This record gives structure tokens, C-alpha cells and sequence, in this order.
């Protein structure tokens, strides 16, 4: 049960966190009406969210002699630096980065 | 006093280790001669040498966002692998490798 | 490593203190949009800042007989007093003041 899109299969994954604004009714009628409220004060919410994850690492213990392939930035000059913002302050991710750079014997 | 060729300047560097074969005189004359010995048994020595050095590391503590330049092997196919032996078993070092790949602010 | 512009060279100088206003998003769309927020409530902040520095003094211990040069205000009358505000309440510093007025032997 490893996900086909990639990742860790969890029988009990991190739970869904559901958030919504409590409806605030607008001005009601002075006469009682059994119809459910359909007029509300327009509102939204803003705030900060923090996620902290602890990860366990499996340290490489290779005994190969020659150097390995490593992910690296390209030294040549460029208009924009990779994984930074441009003159519009727009953050971009130039390429997908996997994890399989070190080598291990079968 | 940093060496100009590169490295660590030491007022008391690792001492020189001097080794030589003890001269074994060849067959002497049965009559005493005050002349110093000039005939010796031809000989050499072979053995194993072990050097173990402990190095202290200064761990990188960078806060840059985008990836850094790292030394890496080239993925493209080649006749010979870098820093290995060839079909003659001759070890070669294809290029000089420095140490200055990570970055730190001034 | 004394700064060429003048002052004290510090390997660990007083740290930079960074302050910014937390962005408060404006009214969002009732339909989900994956585009990052570009509309915010215009706002600024005001407040008070306090800096307290303790300085150590090296007391003069001279044995010269005749009086020394000292920095002084000029007694003659003037339209404006030095290092005060003018009729517009604008504070000005009329001249640069150094620190080298007392004398010591070589």
C-alpha cells in the first residue's frame, strides 16, 4: 500500500483539519418567521497556520570509491536565480527535484 | 603564516619519520684492516604503513533559500568512471577538486 | 580590523533587528482560487523604540602643566544656538565634533 502517486501509505494519516466561519445572521424581522435564516453578514477570516514535522533520517553508509551524483545549482550566470523570486517577486520552482542521487548496491 | 601553496601552517608540524636499512657487511678479510667497510650484502625492505588522522569539522549553518553548488559526478555515459582504474588497472585523478562549494555571507 | 569609516570592528556586532507588518488579506472570493493573494488591506504601524548602551570610559591621567584644548560653545551672540532647533523647530548639527581634544605623550 504505497501510494501510486508517490509517498507514504498511512492507515491513519494526518487527520483532516476543517475550518469555517460561524454564520452571523443579519438584521432579523421583528415578527417571528419559521423560515430558516437566509440573510447573513458578509465576512471572512485571516490568520496564521503553523506545521512542524519531525523526520527520521537513514544515514548513507556507502563504501564506493569514486564520487557520487549530487543535486547542485548551475554555476553559470543567469538572469534569475533558481528557486527565488523574479523582479515581480513571483516565486517559481524551475524543475522537479527527486531524491534518488546517492547510490546503494542491490 | 598560512602556507602559500595551501594548507595549515604549523609551528610544530607532524615530525619527519626517517627509515633506513641497517648495513650488513659482506665477508670480511681474515686479516685486520683499518679501512672502513665498503662491501655489503645487497638488501631492501618491504612492509606496511598506517596513517590515521582525526579531523574536526565546522558544520554548515546556512539560511539561504535556493540550492547551493555541490561537487558531483557527471551522469552521462563514459568509457571510464572518474577516480577509478582503467583496463590497465591504472588509477587516475581526472581533475583537481577544491573545497569551496558551499557559500557563506561576508 | 578597525573600520575604515571609523569606529569599532566587531566579529559579532549588534544583530540586525528586522520588523515588518503582517499582511492582512482583503476580501477573498467565495470560490477557491489557487493563485496567491494579491489584494491586502493597506496598513502601517507606529510605536516607540528604546536603545540603552553602557559605555566604558578610560579616564585621563595626564601630568601636563598648561591647560589643554577642549571643545566649547562660542560665547558670542548669534541668531541661533548651536545644536538646537530654529524658529521652524528644525534640529541641526552645525559642525562635526570629533573626540581628540585631550593630549597624551607618544
Amino acid at each position: 500500500p504505497s501510494p501510486l502517486m508517490g509517498g507514504f501509505g498511512l492507515k491513519h494519516p494526518p487527520p483532516q483539519i476543517l475550518i469555517k466561519n460561524t454564520p452571523v445572521p443579519a438584521n432579523p424581522s421583528t415578527t417571528f418567521s419559521a423560515a430558516k435564516f437566509a440573510s447573513f453578514i458578509t465576512q471572512y477570516s485571516t490568520g496564521q497556520v503553523s506545521v512542524e514535522i519531525e523526520w527520521e533520517l537513514q544515514k548513507e553508509n556507502s563504501k564506493r570509491w569514486n564520487p557520487e551524483i549530487q543535486y547542485t545549482s548551475n554555476y553559470n550566470k543567469s538572469i534569475n536565480v533558481d528557486f527565488t523570486v523574479d523582479t515581480n517577486g513571483v516565486y517559481s520552482e524551475p524543475r522537479p527535484i527527486g531524491t534518488r542521487y546517492l547510490t546503494r548496491n542491490l
